[PDB]
This record gives C-alpha cells, structure tokens and sequence, in this order.
C-alpha cells in the first residue's frame, strides 16, 4: 500500500524546494579547454570543498592528491540560490574528483549540526573504479567512429514492437557464442559480427542472430553504474544490476578499462551504435526508485532530501531495497528527467524501461513523456505498475498537485504512451510467475483462459485486475528476468523434464505461448533467449547467480532451432496485420469471441476485422490447451473461404492449407491462425524465408519415432539440424537423408534421420 502522510521532514523539504529549486541545467562539471566550472546544489550545506586526483583510486600507478578548492555560494542579485560554484582555469580533463560536504540535514539548516562527507558528483557523467570518484571528461572524445551519423532507431509505434529482455554478460558470456576471448560478457561483443555457434561457421548467433530473428527492440539491464560487482575483481562475477551508485556514468564490469574513465564511455556507445547498425531500437533499464544504499552521493550532498522520510525517521521502503526515491521533490522531479534527457541525447537511447515505476509519482512520469516527447514522441517508456513494499509519501507534490502512484490501480492518469507491464497475460498463459509450480493456459487451466482472452485486447476492452487507457499503454509477455524462465515454469508445472531438458509437449506448450504472445495487442516482449527455451536451471531469482547458469546457452540455437523459427514466423504474422499493432482502441469493437471473454474453456477463439486496404480483411485465431485434437466452430460466420499461416508445426505468411466453413480441427496444445482466402489472394503477403523439414524414420519399418518439425529461416543462410533429443536411447541414428546442415532454398528442404536399433 502507499499512505499520504505528512510530517516535519516532509514540510522542511517542501520549503526548500519554494526557496532554493533551481532550474540552471548546468550541475556537475561544464568542461571547456580554458576552464572547467563545478556546481553543487546544497542548500544544507556550511561548506563544499572540491578535492582532484590524477586517478580514480589510490592503487594505480601515478595516483596522488593534486590540490582541493572552495566553493563559493553562488549569488543572485547578492540572494543565495542553494549552489555552490568554482571555476579552475586551465586545461583540467582526465583529472579525477570528489566534493567534501559539509552539511546539516533537511530539518536542521542553519544549525550548527554538521557533518562532512566524502562523495562523486551527483551529477557525474563519468568515474573511475567501483564509481568513488568523478571524471572530468570532454565527452567528444569519447565519440566512437561514425558516431555524429549515428541515428535514433525509433518504432512508428511502440506496438509494432518485438522486445528482447537482455543482460549484457548474459548475451556472449558463454564460450559458445563465438565472442572473441576479450569481449565476452562486455558492451564490445555486441560489435562483433559474423558470429557462429563455437566459431564453427555454420550458425550465427549473437548481434547476427537478432538480425535473423528480427526483433525489433533490445531492452537492456542495468548498464548505469550499479555497486554490486566488484570492477577490479573476477570476470566470474554475476549481477542484475538493481543496485545504483551513479545514475549518468555506464557500468565499469562491462568496459575493457574501468580505471580511465572515458574507455567504458566509448564501449558503451559502440553497443548502442552497433545495435543501431542492425536497425534494432535500445531500450534502457532504468532504476530511480532507489539507489543501492542511503551511504550515496545524493545523502551526503543533501542529507533527508532525495529520499521519503517516514515520521519515525525511518526510510520508507516501498522498494524493499532499503529506500525509495523522492520523485515528487522538485530537484530529484529534475534530475531524474535531465538523467534521461542524456542518455537519449548523449548515448541514442531510444527508450526507458522503469524499475517499480509503482514508486514513482503520475505527475513526474507524466512530464517525463512531455519532456521526451520534444525530443521524439517515438521514444518509448513503460514500468512495472507495482512497488515492492509500503509507500511513505507528502500528501501533495512539489507542484501542489494530489501526489498519485504511477500503478497499474491509476493507470487513467498516466500517460498512454508510458506503457505497464501485464500480469494478467502473463500468468494467464504460464501460471502464477510468483510460484513457478502453478499452472496456466498452455499447461491446460480453464480458469486461466479469462487471463489470455482479456490479454489478447491488452486488458485494453473490460476489466480483468486492471485496465489499460489502449493497447500503446500495455506490455504483452509471459516471462521476464524476474522469477522462472517460460520453459523453467513448463517442466516445474508439469514435470514432464528435468529443467533445461527437452520435452515434445512442453515444447508445444511453448509455441502455443508463442501464438499467444504474437496474436496479443499491445507491445510484445520476451525474455531473451524465451524463443530458444532459456533455462535457468529453475532458478526463480537469479540476480546474483552463477555467470554460467545466467548466460545465454547459444546451442540452444540448433537444441530448439524448430522453436526459434517458430517465434520467427509468428513475429512476421503479427507485423503483417495492422489490428495486433494498433496502439489505440479502434479494432476492439471489431472482435467476435466465439465463448464469452471471461468463459472457462480448453479452446479460446476469436476473429478481428481489418480495415487497412492491402492487408488481411480478417484473421481467426483459435487456442487449444486440451491434450486431445479439438473441433472448433467460430461463431463469426461472415468469412467461409481460410487461408491457415500458423499451426501445430510453423508459424508465417505462407499457406499452410484451407479451410472451408466456420469449423477448425485443433491439435492438442496447438494453435491455428487462418485469414481469409480473398484477402490473403489480394494482400500478396507472402514468405522469403526458406524451410527445412526434419523427420526421425525408424529404418526397418518407414515410421515415425516422433513428429517432424520445421526450421525456417532467411534463403542463403546457414542451419543445423540434429537428431531428435526426446528419442528413447535404445535407438540410435544410423543413416541421413539429405543435408544436416546446409543454406535455406526457397524451396523446402527435407532430412530423415534414419533411426536402428541400439542398447546405452
Ligand atoms: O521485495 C520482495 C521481493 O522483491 C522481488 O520481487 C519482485 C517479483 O519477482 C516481481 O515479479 C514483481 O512482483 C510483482 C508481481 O509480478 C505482480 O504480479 C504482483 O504480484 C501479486 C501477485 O500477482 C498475486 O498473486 C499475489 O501474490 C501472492 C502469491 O500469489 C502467493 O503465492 C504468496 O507468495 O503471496 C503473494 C503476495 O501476497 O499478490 C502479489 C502482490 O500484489 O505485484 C508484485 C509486486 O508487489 O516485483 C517484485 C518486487 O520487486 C524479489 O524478486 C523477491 O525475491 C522478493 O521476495
Ligand atoms: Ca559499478
């Protein structure tokens, strides 16, 4: 729960904000060749004292105290306007610094109830090692090649998006990936092209891997400066990144040099630039609800402000991290839209993603999106529409205005283009993600359908838990880097495997999710790696877990190849229909539900009309959890001629067959996407991508051991296939039919494992 309560730390911090907010867009260090200028915001502050060093801690070679300096209050017509301010003439970059504080808190200024902290700037935009000291930097210099044609990749709308939930070790740390020894687990891997799997040369993975996949958006984990790896220690060192330290300077763990300041600068805009190449839009992780501890720059500049104060003195604790921020306080309202100003400005990020946006306040979300807006309205944002504890906040923000939580409950007074994380699809499809054990639709609950079907209208048309403003205002997923991985929840729910193990249904299980996923409105998201069947080893809390249970297993690219061309296919399906993609309201009127939205059922189906000339007139969509084949009759009878592009087996923009009349046969734990046969013949959507077929034939009777599946992918790129997983071990492969590995043709390529018998 959040509680509006006011009290003495509250009403002084209010009065401070009347007196001494300041607007000046030049805290922190303002470089030039001739002098550098520092300026501090304290108004509590006695004094500010300014100490350089030639390095960022006292180990390295040549490191020693150069001089320290005063700070002055800076007047204004002779009135104190809160800043301190110095200006060292002279040529001072690559120079390292701190401030000593020496300051009274929020409800004792002008006393002499001082203390004096060391700390970095608040505004620093570079440090040295583990973030203790700033940098004075001239940030042109830490431009990579090319970086002035450096471009925003933004998304016509932020619903035509496919987002991929990465960690950067994650991405390459594996030997697997065919990273370079030096750049694995780095910002620099993400430079490297031509990657295959072991280097072998015969399937891409890493940044060529997302190209052939072709999502359209990396939303990528904390790259801020976060406490919780140790920068001068192990490369075996793992974590998510939730705890920050400095908000403006990149994280040291994943530069090739955290001792000089600018390298880990330039790193970290050759990955962005080099997702920008592969035309993939960057989304930032961003986490202002708290920093790592009340031991930060922000207390010991202003100690009682930045963060919300319970009456008892107590932090409150709304993130359960041991603090929240004070979004509603005038100068961390500014400094907070000045953080994401610079990063989109300084580094080309092309959106944010809001750790427990549920702490922070509508007001300030809300002059976020206007301020982002100036600079591109595609820029996009979305949140966590909860907290992760009690909420101890003023009544009123520095404004004067109702202070509101940015939740899911007060989603009407958000933005519609600040979108919020749906946790009605996703435990819908998957189960409860707060017990890895409970079961969803796809693992055969009929009480779950309810969660899907108000899903697939981005829980944008009726009620179910909350209401989103429109489709542009809800995120569409089934997993994230929170609690168990899709297939983790699979294998627990059933048991059918062990984790990490292939399993024939559970696999279904996960194209089924899948279809959901991508014949779902709203902003499709996936945990990286969801299309491969990542696995945590059923870790449902893996932030600071093993590096090699953490990281992306790039096998997983030919174990799951079939499911990887899967999600492929349904990504272009929904690209090609423009009612999926829709960020307003306009198609939810035209949806037929064959049962009621909220019916309990083992098949959910529907039909949406279209309206854009050149596309699709009508798509049906059909879900089947039971674990027998089902006839389903639509109840939109207007459309008698289909076209089927996805089913049990593929999923794209190529016929797969007809259908004639309103009735559908389902495989057990499959789903059906037909469109109508008129409107597939005009549209002339139609598949480049080439296929391969892949089939496990016992030898000595020509049948089957188990169901064929379909690789599909870009014509003239490489695949591997490989013997079915799931065979039983008493038989063994004793001949090949055609090309286990090869190029995709446009023409349908077929191999048979030919299987004999054997004895482990
Ligand atoms: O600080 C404690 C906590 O921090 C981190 O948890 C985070 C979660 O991992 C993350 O998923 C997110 O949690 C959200 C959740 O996703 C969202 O769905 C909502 O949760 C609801 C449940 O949907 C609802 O079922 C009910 O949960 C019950 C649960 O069913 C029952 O089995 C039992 O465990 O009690 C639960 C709570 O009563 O209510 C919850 C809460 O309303 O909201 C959640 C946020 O409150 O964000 C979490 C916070 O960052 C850590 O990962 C975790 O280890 C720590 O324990
Ligand atoms: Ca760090």
């Amino acid at each position: 729960s959040d509680y509006a309560r006011d009290n003495s730390y509250t009403k002084a911090a209010e009065d401070i904000d009347a007196q001494y907010a300041y607007s000046g867009n030049d805290l922190g260090v303002t470089y030039t060749k001739d002098a550098t200028t520092f300026k501090v915001w304290s108004p509590t502050a006695t004094g500010v004292k300014l100490n350089i060093f030639t390095k960022g801690s006292d180990d390295e070679q040549g490191a020693s105290k150069v001089a320290s300096y005063t700070l002055e209050k800076m007047l204004v017509d002779g009135e104190w306007n809160g800043v301190w301010t110095i200006t060292l003439v002279g040529e001072w970059k690559d120079y390292y610094y701190t401030y000593s504080v020496t300051t009274t808190d929020t409800t004792h200024i002008g006393s002499d109830a001082t203390k004096t902290y060391e700390t970095q700037d608040v505004y620093s935009t570079a440090t040295g090692v583990n973030g203790k000291r700033s940098m004075i930097v001239d940030l042109d210099e830490t431009d990579p090649e090319g970086w002035s044609n450096d471009s925003h990749v933004l998304l016509d709308k932020s619903t035509k998006s496919s987002v991929w939930e990465l960690h950067i070790k994650d991405f390459s740390y594996d030997k697997a990936s065919g990273v370079s020894d030096a750049n694995r687990g780095k910002y620099l891997a993400f430079t490297e092209n031509g990657t295959t799997l072991n280097g072998e040369g015969k399937v891409s993975t890493c940044i060529d891997y997302l190209k052939e996949l072709g999502v359209t958006t990396v939303q990528l984990n904390p790259f801020y400066d976060f406490q919780s790896v140790n920068e001068a220690g192990d490369d075996s060192q793992f974590n998510w990144g939730y705890d920050p330290v400095n908000y403006n300077v990149p994280e040291g763990s994943y530069s090739s040099n955290p001792y000089d300041g600018k390298v880990r600068i330039k790193e970290c805009k050759e990955m962005i630039k080099a997702l920008h190449d592969a035309g993939i839009s960057v989304v930032m992780d961003v986490v202002y609800n708290h920093t790592y501890s009340t031991d930060s720059c922000f207390q010991y500049t202003v100690p009682n402000y930045y963060y919300r104060m319970k009456t008892t003195g107590a932090f409150s604790d709304g993130s359960g991290c041991g603090n929240e921020g004070a979004t509603e306080r005038a100068m961390y309202r500014q400094y907070v839209i000045d953080s994401l100003k610079y990063w989109v400005n300084e580094y080309h990020v092309d959106g944010f993603r809001f750790d427990l946006m549920g702490l922070m306040d509508v007001e300030t979300m809300n002059m976020a999106r206007e301020a982002l807006d100036q600079i591109d309205p595609r820029i996009t944002m979305w949140g966590e529409g909860w907290a992760g504890g009690d909420s101890y906040h003023p009544t009123n923000t520095c404004s004067g205005t109702k202070f509101y939580p940015a939740t899911q409950a007060n989603a009407s007074r958000l933005s519609d283009r600040i979108a919020i994380f749906n946790d009605g699809i996703r435990d819908g499809i998957k189960g409860s993600a707060m017990d890895i054990s409970d079961v969803g639709f796809i693992q055969g609950s009929k009480s779950s359908a309810k969660g899907v079907s108000y899903g697939v209208r981005a829980n944008s048309s009726g009620t179910y838990k909350w209401k989103a403003q429109a489709p542009s205002q809800c995120v569409t997923y089934d997993a994230c880097h929170d609690n168990a991985t899709l297939y983790d929840q699979i294998i627990a729910s059933t048991g059918l495997a062990d984790y990490g193990e292939r399993n024939s249904e559970a696999v279904k299980m996960n194209r089924l999710a899948s279809a959901i996923i991508y014949t779902s409105q709203g902003i499709s998201f996936t945990l990286a790696g969801e299309e491969m069947a990542r696995s945590k080893d059923g870790d449902t809390n893996s932030y600071k877990s093993a590096a090699n249970l953490n990281m992306i297993k790039w096998q997983n690219v030919v174990d799951y190849a079939d499911v990887v061309s899967y999600y492929k296919g349904m990504m272009q399906i929904k690209s090609a229909f423009s009612p999926l993609t829709a960020m307003d309201n306009s198609y939810a009127d035209k949806y037929t539900f064959t049962k009621k939205v909220s019916a309990s059922t083992n098949q959910i189906s529907f039909t949406i009309q279209n309206d854009v000339e050149g596309e699709w007139n009508k798509m049906a969509v059909i879900y089947n959890n039971a674990t027998t084949a089902a006839d389903v009759t639509l109840s939109d009878t207007s459309v008698t001629d289909w076209v089927v592009i996805a089913n049990g087996e593929t999923a794209g923009l190529d016929s797969l067959g007809e259908v004639t009349g309103s009735t559908f046969t389902v495989p057990a734990r499959s789903a059906i996407v037909a469109v109508d046969k008129a409107g597939y013949e005009s549209a002339g959507i139609h598949s480049s991508k080439g296929k391969v077929k892949v089939n496990y034939v016992y030898e000595a009777t020509g049948e089957k051991l188990e169901d064929s599946v379909i690789l599909q992918g870009s014509v003239g790129s490489g695949y591997v296939t490989v013997p079915s997983a799931v065979i039983p071990d008493t038989y063994i492969v004793s001949r090949i039919g055609g090309n286990a590995e090869g190029k995709y043709t446009s023409d349908m390529q077929e191999v048979t494992y030919y299987y004999t018998d054997y004895i482990p």
